[PDB]
């Protein structure tokens, strides 16, 4: 009920366990998809068709990256104080589905300044996920080293 809390030991071994090996591929292999998913549309302007079920598969990716940021938030205690914890995590679940939504709004309305700073928000949100890619691939290839 709002006041001191400690989260150390506990996190620690739950945290170098729940990185289980298997998680971490299984992350890092949806995370691959994920950024190319986002890349195509950005670079790619597919028919409203694809885009459809380009958007369905790109919703699902987000609900396996959900599984860990939200196992983390209910053992938190507190996920409105995680959240504002993981502000930098946040650019990174951004759902198509929603900013879709909350776009077309913006543009009903007439505006066309906030569609500006989203186009970008667009690029720079490939680039912040841009880690995870560069991450697997240094901690693979260390790992693969085959020669």
């Amino acid at each position: 009920l709002r006041g001191l809390s400690d989260l150390g030991g506990r996190v620690r071994n739950i945290g170098d366990v729940m990185e289980h090996p298997l998680v971490e591929l299984g992350v890092s292999y949806a995370a691959l998809l994920s950024v190319i998913v986002v890349v195509v549309e950005y670079t790619m302007q597919l028919s409203g068709e694809y885009l459809v079920r380009l958007y369905l598969v790109d919703l699902i990716l987000v609900i396996i990256l959900w599984a860990d940021y939200a196992y983390r938030a209910y053992k938190s205690g507190d996920p409105a104080g995680y959240v504002k914890k993981t502000l930098y995590e946040i650019p990174a679940l951004v759902p198509a589905g929603l900013l879709a939504l909350i776009e077309g709004h913006l543009a009903g309305l007439g505006l066309f300044r906030l569609v500006r700073l989203l186009r970008f928000l667009r690029i720079l949100l490939i680039i912040s996920r841009g880690s995870k890619f560069l991450s697997a691939i240094a901690d693979a290839a260390d790992k693969l080293v085959p020669r």
